[PDB]
C-alpha cells in the first residue's frame, strides 16, 4: 500500500551503496506519487543520472534537479509546480524525506534527506517519506559535502526504481 523505492548512489561514477525509502502514500498520496514516478522513470524523465547538488553535513542532502543539474531546475509529473499537500508528518530525525521548495505551494521534483532532527522545517516543507535501508550510505554521502553545501565529488543517482 505504501511504495518502496531505491536509489543506487555513486561517487564520481563508482558505486557507494543503495538507499531505500518508504513513501507515505497513505498520508500524502500526491507528493508520494510524484517522487515514486520520478524514481521509476516511467514517464520518460526523472531522477536516474541526476546528482545531489547540495550536501551539508549535519543537516541534509538535497537533490532532484534532473533538468538543469545545478539546483535551479526539476519538474513534477503534474505539468506544473504543485500545492503543499499537507503538513501531517514532521521532521523527526535522520532519514526523513521531504520536499524542497521556493515558498508555499511550489513543489517540483527537488527533495532533501535529513541527516539530523530538523523540526524547524515543520510546516514549511512537506514530509512524504523516510529512509528504510541504507541510512549509513546517506551518512557516507555527507563526507562529500561542505559547510556551504558544494560537493567535493559528483554524487549521483546511478540507478533508481521501485521495489514494492
Ligand atoms: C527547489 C529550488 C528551486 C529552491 N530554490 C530557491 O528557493 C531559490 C533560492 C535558494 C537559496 C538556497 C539556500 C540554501 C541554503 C542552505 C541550507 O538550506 C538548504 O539547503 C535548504 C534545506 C531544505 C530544502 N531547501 N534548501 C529548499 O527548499 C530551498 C529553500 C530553503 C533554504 C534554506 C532553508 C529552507 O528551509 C528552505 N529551496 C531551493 O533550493
Amino acid at each position: 500500500v505504501n511504495p518502496t523505492v531505491f536509489f543506487d548512489i555513486a561517487v564520481d561514477g563508482e558505486p557507494l551503496g543503495r538507499v531505500s525509502f518508504e513513501l507515505f502514500a497513505d498520508k500524502v498520496p500526491k507528493t508520494a506519487e510524484n517522487f515514486r514516478a520520478l524514481s521509476t522513470g516511467e514517464k520518460g524523465f526523472g531522477y536516474k543520472g541526476s546528482c545531489f547538488h547540495r550536501i551539508i553535513p549535519g543537516f541534509m542532502c538535497q537533490g532532484g534537479d534532473f533538468t538543469r543539474h545545478n539546483g535551479t531546475g526539476g519538474k513534477s509529473i503534474y505539468g506544473e509546480k504543485f500545492e503543499d499537500e499537507n503538513f501531517i508528518l514532521k521532521h523527526t530525525g535522520p532519514g526523513i524525506l521531504s520536499m524542497a521548495n521556493a515558498g508555499p505551494n511550489t513543489n517540483g521534483s527537488q527533495f532533501f534527506i535529513c541527516t539530523a532532527k530538523t523540526e524547524w522545517l515543520d510546516g514549511k516543507h512537506v514530509v512524504f517519506g523516510k529512509v528504510k535501508e541504507g541510512m549509513n550510505i546517506v551518512e557516507a554521502m555527507e563526507r562529500f559535502g561542505s559547510r556551504n553545501g558544494k560537493t567535493s565529488k559528483k554524487i549521483t543517482i546511478a540507478d533508481c526504481g521501485q521495489l514494492e
